[PDB]
């Protein structure tokens, strides 16, 4: 998988249509360098898992993205749940535009409408 | 020069213009030192288009708070053209379009050539 982003934001998950996955942030995060989970690096997490099954459906870079709401911060203890739906993947242009969303304890922290990736 | 900022890292050197309520232009330069870059070793180190959306937004923020507290909100039509490399300089420029009782577009370009689009930041208060 991927990432010109330097380390992996999905802990595990858990085809051609919707993949989940998982990962708590911590006082670790090894994101920064010397506290919360900035909204664009939970972009780059749902992105990553996008790819994941982009990949389970050939390589792919995160071409754009539309469609982003940060409705609450994500901060260190909390669960984040990841899951991204396939729309749409025309290997005419070979362009695929996924959705994500992700939880924090059942509660939405970020909306994303489409991802494009190519 | 500081003001408030939610990633860790300001994504700004310096500001080349501004006009309140309207428009600004800063610039940066991608060290070979950064942060985001320190993740693994020589082969090819490319800026995330992630930490170009932040720089933007820091960018767009310092605008709104030139023109009450702005919390990124949410992101529209984000493209991203080229890579930026170290040593390029990202060239960006962010305009008001909206303050509701904010939004902002921006651009960021190296060596006048188009890296990066985003047709719209949102910014709330408090």
């Amino acid at each position: 998988l991927p990432h010109r982003y330097p380390f992996l934001l999905v802990d595990k998950v858990i085809p051609n249509k919707t993949i989940i996955g998982l990962k708590q942030v911590s006082t670790n995060e090894p994101f920064f360098n010397g506290q919360i989970m900035p909204g664009v690096l939970q972009i780059e997490a749902l992105a990553q898992l996008a790819g994941i099954l982009c990949l389970k459906s050939n390589l792919f870079l995160f071409a754009g993205v539309d469609g982003v709401r940060w409705k609450k911060p994500v901060l260190p203890g909390d669960t984040l749940t990841m899951q991204a739906n396939l729309i749409s993947f025309k290997s005419s242009l070979g362009i695929a535009k996924l959705s994500g969303v992700g939880y924090v304890n059942g509660k939405v922290v970020i909306n994303i409408s489409e991802m494009t990736f190519a």
